[PDB]
């Protein structure tokens, strides 16, 4: 099955195209390539930059007739900048009008930390440590949900909440929406077992970010370990005649997870979406799971003092 079930009565398709670190110069044709081989579900973000670029494929697969609005499921986040309770609206609209559209599928508070509001996406002290706001994650949402209320999206979640700060939310007074979603960077070296737990038994799906293990993010260092490189993981991939990038992308599908792998290369797009005929066995699964080692791709340690910090929790 392509689709899970969203608390908002919804339909979430399980593989969709990451976005992050697409250059404007090259993302418009990765999308375009992405709607012709299948995709539905696209992740966006404001602080990548490139919505627009996002924006002027889909209106033209639109035009071309390829694929309807209501069969796209278009996401995008909040950034940290505008988690003041005044600015969430026009940050969402900013979004809707960089992609050309009416609303989004769902909209997530990109991170739990709110940053110093300004034209910066990471200010900074002069001595390197984010400039944090005063806002909290409650009045934030309070903010999401009136997204909802007036018709710019169908569905809020979180990213990057520990299960501390997701149960923040759902004990909150006066509640209207659950989470729908939290997106989490999850893999075979980060497989976040407790915290999926958590989150699959309050009924929040679950959507894994990095799942190659982002060999593209900038503060990558050789010495760091590498997925797509680990000949273990290359094992199982040449016993199914798959490649190491379709064992990622399955394993979290069949862990009842939504996964979003990036590419901007039409050949790779294409490869990343031949993940529905094959199955990865009981023994690849357990497999796959031992090589947890709590590594993060996205962890920044400018962050750490940040009061929402997400990752001092074990989970
Ligand atoms: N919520 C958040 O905080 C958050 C954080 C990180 C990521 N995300 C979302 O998750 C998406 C996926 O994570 P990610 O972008 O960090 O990394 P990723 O999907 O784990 O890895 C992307 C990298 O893998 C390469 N690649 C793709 N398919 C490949 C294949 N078949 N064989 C070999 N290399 C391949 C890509 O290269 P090319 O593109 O050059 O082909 C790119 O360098 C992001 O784009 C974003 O949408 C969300
Ligand atoms: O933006 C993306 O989706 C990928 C790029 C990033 C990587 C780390 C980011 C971050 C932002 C705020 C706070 C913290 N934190 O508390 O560790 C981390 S953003």
């Amino acid at each position: 099955a392509s689709r899970i079930l969203l608390n908002n009565g919804a339909k979430m398709p399980i593989l969709g195209l990451g976005t992050w670190k697409s250059p404007p110069g090259q993302v418009t044709e990765a999308v375009k390539v992405a709607i012709d081989v299948g995709y539905r579900h696209i992740d966006c973000a404001h602080v990548y930059q490139n919505e627009n670029e996002v924006g002027v494929a889909i209106q033209e697969k639109l035009r071309e007739q390829v694929v309807k609005r209501e069969e796209l499921f278009i996401v995008s986040k909040l950034w940290c900048t505008y988690h003041e309770k005044g600015l969430v609206k026009g940050a969402c609209q900013k979004t809707l009008s960089d992609l050309k559209l009416d609303y989004l599928d769902l909209y997530l508070i990109h991170w739990p930390t709110g940053f110093k509001p300004g034209k910066e996406f990471f200010p900074l002290d002069e001595s390197g440590n984010v400039v944090p706001s005063d806002t909290n994650i409650l009045d934030t949402w309070a903010a999401m949900e009136e997204l909802v209320d007036e018709g710019l999206v169908k569905a809020i979640g979180i990213s990057n909440f520990n299960h501390l700060q997701v149960e923040m939310i759902l004990n909150k007074p006066g509640l209207k929406y659950k989470p729908a979603v939290n997106q989490i960077e999850c893999h075979p070296y980060l497989t976040q077992e407790k915290l999926i737990q958590y989150c699959q038994s309050k009924g929040i799906v679950v959507t894994a970010y990095s799942p190659l293990g982002s060999p593209d993010r900038p503060w990558a260092k050789p010495e760091d370990p590498s997925l797509l490189e680990d000949p273990r993981i290359k094992a199982i991939a040449a016993k199914h005649n798959k490649t190491t990038a379709q064992v990622l992308i399955r394993f979290p599908m069949q862990r009842n997870l939504v996964v979003i792998p990036k590419s901007v290369t039409p050949e790779r797009i294409a490869e990343n979406f031949k993940v529905f005929d094959f199955e990865l066995s009981s023994q690849d699964m357990t497999t796959l799971l031992s090589y947890n080692r709590n590594w993060r791709v996205c962890a920044l340690l400018s962050c750490t003092s940040h009061k929402d910090y997400p990752f001092h929790e074990e989970f």
